[PDB]
């Protein structure tokens, strides 16, 4: 079949894995978080690109795409412009995405997918994780720079 996640996305996902592993010091858990994120992105993409959503689900998915776009733009801007980062804004955007994803797949998928969604967002939407990622530490700042470079390319190309 075709490759469903491109190289730029894979680099972003790897950097998200690296900050998650730095934050938790649990390589297995960090791998599980990132694999669950990938699995849900792939499932959502298969249903979306092959026209499997009904009208209500499609409204939810388009809302999800708009929220993700806002999240991506905000994440990049909070990295670029000093003294603008707000962990509550990021956490709230992420939890909006979580809820819309739960709703979009509620008819197609089961509790296992809801658990994958919650496992991912419980980590990434955590306010202390976000404040550490955007904080003064050199390791986090270097990874965040790579994340934002990749996200900016995805935004520019139209994939976020
Ligand atoms: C602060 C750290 C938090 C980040 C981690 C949690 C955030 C996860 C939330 C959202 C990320 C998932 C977004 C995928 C949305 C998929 C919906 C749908 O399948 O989109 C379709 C597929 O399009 C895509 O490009 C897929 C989207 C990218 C997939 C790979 C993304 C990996 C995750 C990157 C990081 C997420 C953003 C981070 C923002 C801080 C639309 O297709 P099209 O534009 O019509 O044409 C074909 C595209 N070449």
């Amino acid at each position: 079949g075709p490759k469903l996640i491109d190289d730029t996305s894979s680099e972003v996902l790897d950097e998200l894995y690296r900050v998650t592993k730095e934050y938790t010091r649990n390589r297995k858990e960090a791998q599980k978080i990132i694999k669950n994120l990938i699995k849900m992105v792939v499932k959502l993409g298969v249903l979306y690109r092959n026209g499997q959503f009904n009208n209500e689900e499609l409204a939810l998915v388009e809302r999800f795409r708009k929220k993700v776009h806002t999240l991506a733009m905000t994440a990049v801007s909070f990295y670029q412009i000093d003294f603008t980062f707000d962990r509550r804004v990021m956490s709230n955007l992420l939890n909006d995405c979580r809820e819309l994803l739960h709703q979009a797949i509620n008819r197609h998928l089961t509790a296992k997918s809801h658990a994958r969604i919650n496992h991912v967002f419980n980590h990434f939407a955590d306010c202390d994780f976000l404040a550490t990622l955007y904080g003064p530490s050199e390791v986090y700042r270097g990874h965040l720079q790579k994340i934002c470079e990749g996200v900016n390319k995805m935004l520019d190309e139209g994939n976020l």
